């Protein structure tokens, strides 16, 4: 039979089908099919046409995406999409009135809009343009300008700056409408004193002089952006006077030094919760703020303030967890690390400081998915004690013993990794199984957790794959110091335990990482195992996630230590299996995985023949403040400078004489600056180590343009094949 | 015996000895021996200690260089040397008083000084600091500030900006003392509207944020720096008033558009000559300017202007040639292209337009070396009709048929490439033979051209090389369309014409290049031939120099055409030789050679298996104005934009699917910007062509730091060895 080839991976010959729906009520969803939008009844599965694929035939611009107002009266059409960072972009927008069949031609959303969002009910709009916020009460009416301080690279109103986008909110938006749309809350970031990262951008060959891109980016220990928080009442805006925004100040325990705003969650129409985190990220404070109708102000009583602190590490997996408030806003549920270091759901009353744990065990809650009047729905890795599996559960709010696993037993051999999408009030849910078998999308009723129908079963892909020699995936563990450490192996087709195969260790190994799981993927590793007969392994050692704080916090203040040592130990635990050729063990990774690959190659272990680091971190002082300091503290003599200096790739340069190394980096990487690889290469040159390199002109951290993506995987495939003597 | 290995090349195991002397008079020279400065009598060869080595250790810092004042009373000590571009650098300076035997610690030359020079007689000093000129009449006295307009990256007084340093003066200095030191002439450059090239500099790993280096650099067709010229009388400076600089303006034939100052040559104590060149570099004017006692100004008589133009190309090899004035300053000798396109010596009278050629023939004068009342001494490649040879000749000024070759027959098997250093009034001359045998330094007296003695014969190196399997060099020619084109081959030891060797074509091929010559070199090619048994060949095709304008101007307005085609043709001719393996032909080059290598690899010729381009030009609009426009004109639709767009490496990307390519570039290259290779790689990625790359962090055009130099040659050696199917060798660590 044929194999899954590199061209198959690069050209997406074998496509995974999805079933992306958008819930519009508690009983119906929208589903885009053949460019027309259908509305489905969840109970019976019948549909009607919501919006025909011919409606916008005469539009004149290619439509990137759409957003229907929650009341179904209008549609926002996004076009002229121009990417910025991981989440940010600018675009043009048109509004179409679905009842009148008219495009709005006056008081339009401006071109180069940075963010736009409908209110959660009705059809108000808030948007950010030139770093200032604007509100439109009706699509055909003029905008009210909320802020006047917006300034490129300095003041950001309602949008995040680079570090808050990448490391805190995972979004460009910094706008939060209240549940019924009365209030619009927003953050303001000030990057005045934040230093700029500067790099060249070459552009098309017609550009005679390269451009210098300058981005406010705080490296570890550098001056950070400051933040303020405001709430404006959108129902009391005037065309005559400027809008009044009410500031909600951070608590005094945060104002004493540098801090961050880390979560914004509306609890009710008149109550908002804010979480603040100290720059030393082991202390966080949640304020619960209530609107005072008599003064028009927002007050956060200390009686409703909650503290979260960590004595062994930082707070949260990547940040303090989100609270899930009951409808009345008087209580909330939140994931918290318990006394044994396992993250479980805690129930809080707003004015009581000790929470009650509602789940427990040597496993963790991954996320809270829905909170109804009677049940809380959550995803965990409890099932079979497998940290790399995910299943949906529900728990009765009045009786914590009444737990039901909703997905564990549906299709246990095919499906061990689920996510979920609930309807507006959770009467229905779509389950999305991503492995170990082919992804499966099903619809269920929460009335008694009964299956309704299969939405997408990937039968088309299954038929195409029957003709292909596909690899298999093994998920198991090794025991070190009486602790299980999980690994996965992508095994070549017709795998023979008596034979010896080359092995490639695919590594991430950053804090809270998980590379051993039950997910079905079609990627470069599939090609390496299917066509090249390489075993592609990954291992989750100390520092990895979802297994409790004794493992995750093992690398606290000590990156580049145990997680590096554990990848080497894993390869020792593998290299001695009679199926592993110990003369052909390689290692590769991107980003944090590039850092760990480089630290492993520089370890002098003698285990690895070769390795590839793509856009690696090389020294923690070069990476951003929020991520780096969470695990490393500050690079000062009083704090953790000694370990910052001891954990660099450059200090290990002499040991690279023992290995074949390929170092790759995009020149326009705004995230892990090209500087990091420029310092590695300089250190290798300074000690007389030969190595392979590749820069990618004008590519960023993703090296994701169509041509660059094909080129990097082609180059890396030649490198691994030469390392392993594969024809 | 052992071979000449890569480590031998990288560690300079086999060192060529030199004999660098400094003439101080018409009969004496200075020479550094065991860190001591000795003064030698040319006639007898006896020496005396001028300055003991120990003196250099009484400062507390290492001395980079020294300069003894012309009167021998002071020594200028250079330290804290910090390199800038090819020629420019800053340094600290101390002056030591040889008569008082003491360091001068008062009114010191400032730290970060950009340029310093003694007057040509006596001990005056002129220096440039913070882009302004200062003059010291006595080394321990306060300096007189000459200019007050200096401003970093904007106004340069007495020093060149980037493009004038690299492309016009081949120096950072823009100061010219008059012969007896009365006057100090200087240029002022104004870069206000010149765009900046910006690139990152990473520095030591402790630097948290990379630095952006910003240099005013005019790319082809961009706004150029403007220039002004001034002369100050240093004998009439006041401690009370500011100095009066007298401006000398360019002739109006230059002022009509963009132009350059291209030569400054003093003729007498009161006469200076200047050459100006239009931005379209086929028209130049020499002005002859006299000091006027009645006004205190400089008069450039219009009747004394000399125009030099080119109808087939640009003026001069790289710029108009320098004039050599007779003692009275009423006439001068200058190398000019004759009616047949050969560069020969012309004799001019200052007030007469037509010149008289004093030499002729199908060969060229390389340079005028000395001029006395009876003779003119010059270097040419006349001997044996070999354009890659060099010899010293003398011509009687009273009879041009009376030409004597001074070096041709001294040692014809060992010595075919000479340079010379004459004493102050040409009473003696040192001859420096650089090949084909080991370099040989000899001293001669001009009266009857008597050989006085051998100064350095490299006998120590000869003894070492007797135990090494050294390669040989063949210099010959191929005939193309009734024209001889020369080539050289570095041949492996025990060369067997019955065996098939791999061949690497080492290319420069830029306008006026010469890669086929009689010079003895110990370089990477020596290792490739000696140890790896690779033939390293070079070829001088169309556009190459020293063979007349018909060959040199063939590429006028057409870079990336005939010089590229000729390298492919040369390799075809070599590949047919039964001693070349046609399956193992590679090409490599740096700079213009990188551009040619890349154009050859993208040609689709099928001749070359692989190649390496180091810091290549990829598109002419990315390179500097002065060099680029000299050959290409302007990148405008009205001028030569079509050819600028047709001669890029990027347009040939699809053809690289047929070859193995290694692209290398330093990230801090201020000369051929990293941009050039960044656009090549992007074009190769865009067509799906695999290739090998290497960047060199913080290295410039030379990739010349000790560690980067070793690394680049090691990386290129592995690449060539793999291309040629040659074996590898393990090493302990
Ligand atoms: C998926 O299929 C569902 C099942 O058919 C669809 O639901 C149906 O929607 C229609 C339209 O909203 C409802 O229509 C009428 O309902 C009552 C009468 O209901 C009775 O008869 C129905 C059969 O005709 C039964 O289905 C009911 O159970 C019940 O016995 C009428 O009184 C209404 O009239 C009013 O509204 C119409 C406009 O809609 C006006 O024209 C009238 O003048 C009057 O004002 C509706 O005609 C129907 O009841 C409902 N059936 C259900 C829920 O069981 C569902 O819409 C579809 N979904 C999609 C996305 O396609
Ligand atoms: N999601 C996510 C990830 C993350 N971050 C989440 C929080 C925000 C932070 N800026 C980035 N990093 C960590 C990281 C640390 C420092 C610098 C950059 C990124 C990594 C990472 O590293 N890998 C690994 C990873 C990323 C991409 N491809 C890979 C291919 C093979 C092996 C590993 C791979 C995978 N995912 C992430
Ligand atoms: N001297 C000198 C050179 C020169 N210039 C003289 C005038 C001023 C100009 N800026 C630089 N270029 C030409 C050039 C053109 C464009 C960009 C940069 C340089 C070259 C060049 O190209 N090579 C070739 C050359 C240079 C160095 N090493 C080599 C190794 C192998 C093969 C060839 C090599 C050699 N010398 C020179
Ligand atoms: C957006 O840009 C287009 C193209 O220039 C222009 O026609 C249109 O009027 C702009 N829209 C707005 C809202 O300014
Ligand atoms: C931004 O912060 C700077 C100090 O870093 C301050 O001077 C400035 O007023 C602030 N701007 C706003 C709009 O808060
Ligand atoms: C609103 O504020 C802006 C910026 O301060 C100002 O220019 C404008 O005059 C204000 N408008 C009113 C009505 O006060
Ligand atoms: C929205 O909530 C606000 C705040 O309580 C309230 O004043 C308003 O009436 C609510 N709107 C609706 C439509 O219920
Ligand atoms: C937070 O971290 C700092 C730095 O490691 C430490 O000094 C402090 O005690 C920590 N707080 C807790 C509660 O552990
Ligand atoms: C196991 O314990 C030993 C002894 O304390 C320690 O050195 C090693 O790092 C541990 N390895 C793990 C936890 O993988
Ligand atoms: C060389 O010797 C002569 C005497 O013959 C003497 O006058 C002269 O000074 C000497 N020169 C040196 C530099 O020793
Ligand atoms: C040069 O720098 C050194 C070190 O800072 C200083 O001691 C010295 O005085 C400086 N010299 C002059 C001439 O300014
Ligand atoms: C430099 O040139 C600019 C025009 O480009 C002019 O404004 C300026 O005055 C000049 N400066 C000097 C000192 O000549
Ligand atoms: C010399 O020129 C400078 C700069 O224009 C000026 O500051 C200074 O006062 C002048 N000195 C005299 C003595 O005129
Ligand atoms: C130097 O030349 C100038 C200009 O002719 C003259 O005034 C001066 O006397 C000369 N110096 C000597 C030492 O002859
Ligand atoms: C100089 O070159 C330009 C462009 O080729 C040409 O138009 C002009 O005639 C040339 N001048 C001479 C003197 O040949």
């Amino acid at each position: 039979r044929k194999t899954y080839t590199l061209t198959d991976y690069l050209k997406n010959t074998y496509r995974l089908k999805l079933y992306s729906l958008r819930w519009i009520s508690d009983h119906e969803y929208l589903y885009k099919q053949e460019n027309n939008i259908l509305v489905f009844n969840a109970e019976y599965g019948n549909s009607s046409v919501f919006l025909e694929n011919s409606t916008f035939d005469e539009f004149g611009h290619s439509i990137n995406d759409y957003s229907i107002s929650p009341d179904g009266q209008f549609i926002l059409l996004e076009y002229n999409y121009v990417k910025q960072w991981r989440h940010s972009y600018t675009a043009s927008y048109d509004i179409y009135d679905l009842n009148k069949r008219q495009l709005i031609t006056e008081e339009r959303i401006p071109n180069n809009t940075q963010w736009v969002t409908w209110s959660p009910v009705g059809h108000k709009l808030a948007y950010v343009w030139n770093n200032d916020i604007y509100v439109k009460i009706e699509p055909n009416l003029p905008s009210y300008r909320i802020t006047w301080t917006g300034k490129e690279d300095i003041i950001y109103n309602g949008i995040t700056d680079w570090v808050y986008e990448e490391e805190v909110f995972s979004a460009y938006s910094a706008l939060w409408w209240s549940p019924n749309g009365t209030f619009l809350a927003y953050a303001q970031f000030n990057d005045t004193e934040v230093p700029l990262i500067e790099y060249s951008f070459y552009s098309d060959e017609s550009l005679q002089y390269p451009k210098t891109v300058r981005v406010p980016y705080p490296k570890a220990g550098a001056v950070n952006p400051t933040v303020k928080f405001f709430v404006v009442n959108t129902d009391s805006l005037s065309s005559v006077t400027n809008a009044t925004s009410i500031q909600i100040t951070a608590p005094a325990s945060m104002l004493i030094g540098d801090h961050y705003l880390c979560d914004v969650t509306w609890a009710t129409q008149e109550r908002i919760s804010l979480q603040w985190l100290r720059r030393i990220q082991n202390y966080s404070v949640m304020d619960i703020c209530d609107y005072d109708e008599s003064s028009g102000r927002w007050n956060c009583l200390v009686a409703r303030q909650h503290i979260e602190m960590s004595t062994t590490g930082w707070v949260g997996r990547f940040r303090p967890s989100e609270p899930h408030f009951t409808l009345d806003g008087n209580s909330f549920y939140k994931i918290i690390s318990n006394e044994e270091g396992y993250r479980h759901i805690c129930y809080f009353q707003i004015d009581k400081k000790d929470c009650t744990f509602i789940t427990k065990g040597t496993w963790e809650v991954i996320g809270i998915e829905a909170l109804t009047s009677d049940y809380l729905y959550y995803i965990s890795n409890e099932y079979k004690g497998m940290p790399g599996g995910r299943n949906l559960y529900k728990i009765q709010l009045i009786d914590y013993t009444k737990v039901t696993c909703l997905s564990c037993e549906l299709n246990p051999e095919r499906c061990q990794y689920y996510s979920v999408s609930f309807s507006k009030e959770a009467k229905y849910y779509q389950l999305r199984c991503s492995g170990p078998g082919l992804p499966l999308y099903t619809l269920h009723s929460s009335v008694n957790d009964k299956g309704l129908r299969v939405l997408e079963d990937n039968s088309a892909l299954d038929k195409m794959l029957q003709n292909v020699q596909m690899p298999s995936k093994k998920l198991d563990f090794i025991i070190l110091n009486e602790t299980k450490f999980w690994y996965q192996m992508i095994l070549p087709p017709h795998f023979d335990k008596s034979k010896k195969y080359p092995l490639l260790l695919d590594v991430y190994a950053g804090p809270c990482s998980q590379k051993a799981d039950t997910v079905f993927r079609l990627n470069w590793a599939t090609y390496l195992a299917s066509t090249e007969n390489i075993i592609v392994a990954s291992f989750d050692g100390r520092g990895s996630g979802y297994q409790g704080d004794k493992i995750m916090h093992a690398i606290n203040r000590r990156l580049g230590t145990f997680e590096v040592e554990d990848q080497i130990e894993a390869a020792r635990q593998f290299s001695k299996m009679g199926f592993v050729d110990n003369k052909r063990i390689a290692i590769w990774g991107w980003s944090y995985g590039g850092y760990v690959t480089s630290m492993v190659l520089g370890s002098g272990s003698g285990v690895f023949k070769c390795g590839i680091a793509v856009a690696p971190v090389s020294r923690w002082e070069y990476y951003d403040s929020v991520y780096t300091e969470r695990y490393m503290g500050l690079p000062t003599p009083e704090d953790n400078l000694d370990h910052y200096r001891n954990s660099t790739v450059m200090s290990r340069a002499e040991n690279f004489k023992q290995v074949e190394y390929l170092l790759i980096h995009g020149t326009a990487d705004d995230n892990v600056h090209f500087q990091q690889s420029a310092q590695i290469s300089k250190a290798l040159v300074d000690v007389g180590v030969d190595f392979q390199a590749m820069w990618y002109t004008d590519e960023d951290h993703g090296i994701a343009s169509s041509t660059a993506h094909q080129h990097i995987y082609t180059h890396m495939s030649h490198f691994i094949k030469q390392c392993f003597s594969l024809p």
